[PDB]
């Protein structure tokens, strides 16, 4: 089924790529329509950012959840 194809894709992206900060927690992400955000880092991470005035490392991307368009 293709729609597991991506579905597989996203479990392997999502977990081999973890925070772009502290390179070890899974990042954050959210649920928007048909697409799934995954931000690039953390919460602890992301909410440290705030604190500390940097916003290198915001940012998202966007996967769409299923096989097809
Ligand atoms: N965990 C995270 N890692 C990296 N960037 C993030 C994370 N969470 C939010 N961001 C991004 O950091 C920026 C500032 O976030 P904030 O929530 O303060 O503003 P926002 O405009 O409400 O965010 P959004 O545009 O997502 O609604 C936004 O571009 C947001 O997408
Ligand atoms: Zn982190």
């Amino acid at each position: 089924d293709d729609d597991d194809k991506k579905t597989n894709w996203l479990k392997r992206i999502y977990r081999v790529r973890p925070c772009v900060k502290c390179k070890v927690a899974p990042r954050d992400w959210k649920v928007k329509n048909k697409h799934l955000r995954i931000y690039n880092m953390c919460k602890t991470c992301f909410n440290n950012s705030i604190d500390i005035g940097d916003d290198t490392y915001h940012g998202h991307v966007d996967w769409l959840m299923y096989a097809d368009s």
